[PDB]
């Protein structure tokens, strides 16, 4: 068993963190499927407006 | 004090108004924000008409 935490006895805080950020794999990922897509529903012809 | 109303000792029935008219304001005012709208809802894809 490899730690990855370092303790501080008695510790009630906020810890921080190290990262190796150097290489093309990151540590963190982050995926994107489909961008943002924003619609506004402002029409006189809606069904919502309408109802 | 001024009393723009007429009253009798005994009257149970219903009231008539005079009015005077021929001045420039009218006593009363009818306010209209926004046209009537008659609107149709007659496309296949409307969810009501597709439902």
């Amino acid at each position: 068993n490899t730690s990855n935490i370092v303790e501080q006895d008695s510790f009630s805080g906020l810890p921080f963190y190290l990262l190796d950020c150097s290489r093309a794999v990151k540590p963190l990922i982050f995926q994107e499927r489909r961008k943002p897509e924003l619609v506004a529903r402002t029409r006189i012809d809606d069904d919502h407006v309408f109802m």
